[PDB]
């Protein structure tokens, strides 16, 4: 239509309110170019490694935005420090293409990103990225499924923008997403049943065989964190990838999968914990350290936390 | 860049339907189905920026009528079968579900169009009786998945072939020829929310997947909740998919003519099994166009691990 | 939004080729030509970000061969006619120019694919002799224009129909049915750079357009320099298009089999005339597949204003 | 590819060099959203006035850019003054869809734009737009033909960007376009032959019947100024819409068709005159006043100017 709220018309007009420099806008704007390009690549990732194109694409658009100074990728052993000539105030942690093995099976996959602000006065460095997820200034993910959706949580809310392929623009579709208090779906890889700790195994049981003789919870697990979390967000429910004996630390990385999603959830009123501490309050020591994550509708994550410390 | 020898689905069915002195009518049918599949893929892709299942249903009916290749059409969204008018008739019976899982759009989980094609084997007037053939009698069956990519999988007598929509030229382009599922897999797909109603065969099977007796690694679980998504993942990576019988859905949930049989035929033409637990899904004589049936499809060796167990509980 | 009753070119030729108990082979031919036209439209649209005429030529030959509807193919880019192998043969002769004006891409002026389809009228082995029919014997002819939109115009026995490529679903969608050119127009299209070599008939005609004797307003001039662009503008707005004979190109520039005759047939099936200045272009017996011929096409009344003048100078 | 120079990566990096505020970038960025949307509309302007959508679209994206303050359209009787809350330093004169009657005949058409800077301290007003075309700070056009091309002339050169429909991004394809000195094509509506003034009619003659007994000039006239000027630019030649007795003032409007094109030509080394004065040096009195325009390769426009004053 004639006055279409693009993601840029939206981020630019909220940046004005902070009496800013334009860097958040430039950043998100260049990110989007990566997102549309990775989407087009996946919509034909059969007519003819994608990890790599994707990574180099995102590092590139972000360097050229004159808004970053440290960039942490799933794919890179050490953090990337941006050249002085192109530096800016933001720190971005991102996984450029999450759940990549799933592309053969046409499983929705996505790019996950969390942005921090470098606060110190010394040279850009890894330590600027070792902040609590609580201090993110913006986070979100783009989901490459039947449609390409970019969900963006900033200080003012969680918003959903959809890619309109006809004009190559992200259009604002859902404003100020709030999650449901309690929902009916539980999401978890039950093929690890024997590895699970006692609090999970009891919670699973009470959902399947509800003690109140009410409706059992439906199970859903796409196997791709973005598909599952986007689901937990728009429909409500609980998603869980907890520690187990094959992974006492959890599987999902703290800086670029758990803290962004957790920031998005808590901004929409959900909770996200490791079943012991809030995810967002964990203070990272390694830019690639893993975390247990349990996130979703509040009443359900809460029910799980009572089972956790009722077992103490 | 830009290839001169594009194998489109239309070209490919013609290098099958022609050597057989065949119809080439089939081709017109399928070419029409591709128009409906493309238009649904676009609507889904801008769904949140623009009911959809109904509109899909009307599209698939109009394109099918105008192929001059159908006489009877059964739909999930329609009671009695649609008997195509004589002017436009041709010999096939198409059974279809235009947008399985249409509830799931709001959460952007992949959904899809499933179809089974029968040939009318009679001298008579078309009537919905023409649709009630057992699955073994299918001439061609497959599905269209609307996901990160739009994939058309079409199984016909010789084998299963996958096609991907090249969004630029608007054509399904061949990407996997003569597909064959793994013999055994490492995944099982079932909604364990219904764990309470499950019949004993399944419960022992699932526990044997999770807690392996012969000390293997436990099978992973995966369950998208869209039939097409879980069937396609099972076809390419392998594994076992189960929507068995439980009490709340006592003869299964999935409809026989357009969901279970098309999948069962794609799956069996790719070397996998599809059973209800007692009999093969492709041998049930259909009685209501909307009759239901339980289905277990997947890698030969895992389906059979479940049949040994079914037999042990009768 | 999203229409359920899309009239695609494939549906439309089937509601022509079917009532006539026809081929439906024609349909397969045309469906293949649409695949080539779409792939060329995309390549042009990213041309400056990615020879093209050669690659177009190979595409059109492969898609045409695989329609199982051709036996002889003549091209601007090929010497002797391509005789399709027996395995793939069918009854038509397609004469085509895969990318007229391909020089003009660099300046982003619209260019296009022109085609004429003949039916082989003999019991013999295909040979390029099968291509040398006069234009009156064309079964179907039209063009694809790559411009601000991609338009396919297809003229067949009954009339001319325009189709526009819906870029989202990748399908030519009908947008003008049974087209008819204006009787008289207000535009003349000719390259007056060649004003020195022009034969006297034309020179008096042009001066009568610019400096009207019967005190009308002078005709406007328009000359894109791409045959398809100027023919299409003449078909929809009217007017007269002239690439007559001059000395530097003494029998005209435009080739008869695939440029002049397809246009002349579209134009005459839309109620306009196409002559060389002495005879109608649709009656010349072709002798070389690359034979040339002058053409004047356009609104009946203006072509005739020029023929009165041609006759007055013989 | 992975490091694709978008129009934004280009304008942003040249704006940095001026130690600017970001407004040129914001402006061109929002303009582009109009351009891609008008392109998509014309690529299906048959499967189902366009002037109007187009106009409302461009006024809208430009207001929301926080970079304009006066906007002059072909389509609007009076100038548009932007609301204070959304004002910025630039003045834009644009014709949103030039040659619109031509869409039925699938004639390439385009959006023409010229940007000035408001220099005075008083309230935004028409007079800020009444500047010489010599003072444009940026100008160009987007052409909606077989491809959508945006040609952009700024202080540093003329550059050509092409719309990649797959990613909805303008990619930089031709850097620092220079025109040919002399070319072989002349472009003009010869259906006005009797209305032409003597200098034109003689020039026409010497091209057709070259006095030097050399190659005659080829004639080309699409009837759509952008198609013809883009042609004159990339291939060289001369384009002419001079005064005649039906139009002693010319036809093409000074502020939004003649001055932008003339700015683009002179930046690529061509010339543009009314056959009496330079186009760019004309000082506008009415925001909609017309101008004779003759533009192209230098030697050819020059040849015409000698014929003009040889006739004095
Ligand atoms: O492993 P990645 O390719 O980095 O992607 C992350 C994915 O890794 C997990 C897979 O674990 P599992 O198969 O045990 O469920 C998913 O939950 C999640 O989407
Ligand atoms: O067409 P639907 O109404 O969605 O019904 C079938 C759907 O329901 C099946 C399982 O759903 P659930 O586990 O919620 O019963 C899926 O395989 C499929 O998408
Ligand atoms: O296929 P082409 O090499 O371009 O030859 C034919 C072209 O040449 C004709 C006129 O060109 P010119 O006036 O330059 O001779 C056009 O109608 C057409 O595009
Ligand atoms: O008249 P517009 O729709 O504003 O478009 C401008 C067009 O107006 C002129 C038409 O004039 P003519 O037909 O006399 O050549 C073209 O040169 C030019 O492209
Ligand atoms: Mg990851
Ligand atoms: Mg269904
Ligand atoms: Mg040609
Ligand atoms: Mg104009």
């Amino acid at each position: 239509d004639t006055n279409i709220v693009t993601l840029t018309r939206f981020v630019m007009e909220q940046g004005r309110k902070a009496r800013g420099t334009g860097e958040m806008t430039q950043l998100l704007n260049s990110l989007c170019t990566a997102v549309k390009a990775i989407s087009t690549a996946v919509r034909k990732a059969g007519i003819a490694k994608l990890d790599v194109l994707s990574n180099d694409l995102v590092i590139n658009v972000l360097k050229s935005s004159f808004a970053t100074c440290v960039l942490v990728t799933e794919e890179d052993k050490n953090a990337i420090i941006v050249e002085p000539e192109k530096r800016g105030k933001y720190v971005v942690c991102f996984d450029p293409l999450d759940g990549s093995s799933n592309i053969d099976c046409l499983v929705s996959i996505g790019t996950i990103f969390g942005i921090y602000r470098k606060n110190s006065t010394d040279e850009p460095s890894e330590k600027d990225a070792l902040q609590p997820g609580r201090n993110l200034v913006a986070a979100g993910y783009a989901l490459y499924g039947s449609a390409t959706m970019l969900v963006l949580a900033m200080v003012n809310g969680v918003n959903c923008f959809m890619l309109d392929p006809a004009i190559g623009e992200f259009i604002l579709v859902d404003r100020n997403v709030k999650i449901k208090k309690k929902g009916s779906i539980y999401s978890i890889n039950e093929g690890y049943a024997k590895e699970f700790d006692p609090a999970i195994t009891e919670y699973i049981q009470r959902k399947k065989f509800p003690p109140d003789n009410s409706a059992p919870y439906g199970a859903r697990y796409v196997g791709s964190m973005v598909a599952d979390v986007h689901r937990t967000l728009v429909y409500g429910g609980i998603f869980m990838y907890p520690a187990n004996k094959k992974s006492p630390k959890g599987k999902l990385r703290l800086l670029y999968e758990c803290n962004p999603m957790a920031y998005v959830m808590e901004k929409a009123g959900g909770l996200a914990t490791t079943g012991k501490e809030a995810v967002l309050d964990i203070v990272p020591t390694d830019i690639h350290q893993r975390a247990p994550i349990i996130l979703g509708s509040p009443e359900d994550v809460t029910e799980l936390l009572e089972i956790y410390q009722k077992h103490a």
